[PDB]
């Protein structure tokens, strides 16, 4: 189990926080841009009560206690006594599918949108590394600093894999578009499943935020891979990426390429460019 509160390193008395501005509202909670001690900017995830359990909701953050990186959006604190919240470090620019939407963001150049595709691929090396697996790994849950560096957000969904795989509930459901054939099929999920994802990602990165798979339901997603096909070439789409992105979306998930890999790819792309 965990440390009791009191002797918890990562409790922290509610007084020390001031929730300021809401960033997002939904069943489960809200989210808030606040202060820790005045001066410094934090996150803070509340808990909406009745909505779900207790311990299914600081279940994510005792994860983000083990799971630490320059790269991963790091835990702050926590409150564990209700009301509940979790607390983590802050990122300016929200999230990486709405910052590439605003004037700023439109105007990012294809060897930045690679160098932000590595800096993705070097966090997701580590979780690789750690045997870890995300689950949830898509433009929205990638944040960005003021610096314009990127960091992995949202461990809802992940998970420390004991040997390799990981198995879903048969009627826990995914997103379509960014979920690997063998998870939504299977519910069975890997580092490789995550793979997929990135390639998903990607196709993100470079069409500034565009949803998938254009004009296409999930069935029809659903259906075209089957066949042996893969999203279209998106619009303004360097070709070098386009095939990183087919190496993601390899039929055998053992066919597709580790994150390291892909980082090293990427880190040569951007050197490039
Ligand atoms: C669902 O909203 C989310 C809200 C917050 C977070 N989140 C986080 O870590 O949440 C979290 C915690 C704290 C603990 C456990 C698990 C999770 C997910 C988080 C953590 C650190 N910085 C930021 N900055 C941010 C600044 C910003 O702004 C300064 C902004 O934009 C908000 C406004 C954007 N909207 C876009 C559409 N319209 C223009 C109205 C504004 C952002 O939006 C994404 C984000 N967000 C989400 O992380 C996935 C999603």
């Amino acid at each position: 189990p965990q440390k009791p509160w009191w002797e918890d390193e990562w409790e922290v008395p509610r007084e020390t926080l001031k929730l300021v501005e809401r960033l997002g509202a939904g069943q489960f909670g809200e989210v808030w841009m606040g202060y820790y001690n005045g001066h410094t900017k934090v996150a803070v995830k509340s808990l909406k009560q009745g909505s779900m359990s207790p311990d299914a909701f600081l279940a994510e953050a005792n994860l983000m206690k083990q799971l630490q990186h320059q790269r991963l959006v790091r835990l702050y604190a926590v409150v564990t006594q209700e009301p509940i919240y979790i607390i983590t470090e802050y990122m300016e620019n929200g999230s990486l599918v709405d910052f590439l939407k605003t004037p700023s963001g439109i105007k990012l150049t294809i060897n930045k949108l690679l160098d932000m595709a590595a800096q993705i691929a070097e966090g997701m090396a580590f979780i690789e590394e750690r045997n870890y697996i995300h689950r949830d790994l898509r433009a929205a849950n990638i944040l960005v600093s003021d610096t314009l560096s990127c960091k992995i957000a949202d461990f809802g969904l992940a998970r420390l894999i004991e040997d390799n795989e990981y198995t879903a509930r048969e009627g826990a459901k995914f997103p379509i578009k960014w979920t690997a054939p063998e998870a939504i099929n299977y519910g069975t999920f890997t580092i490789k499943s995550d793979v997929w994802s990135f390639g998903i990602l990607l196709t993100e990165i470079v069409t500034h935020g565009r949803i998938p798979y254009p004009g296409m339901t999930n069935p029809e997603v659903i259906q075209n891979l089957e066949r042996g096909y893969r999203m279209v070439r998106p619009d303004n789409c360097p070709e070098e990426l386009y095939q990183l992105m087919r190496l993601c979306w390899k039929e055998r998930p053992e066919d597709r390429p580790t994150f390291d890999y892909l980082r090293s790819v990427l880190e040569d792309f951007f050197t490039a460019t």
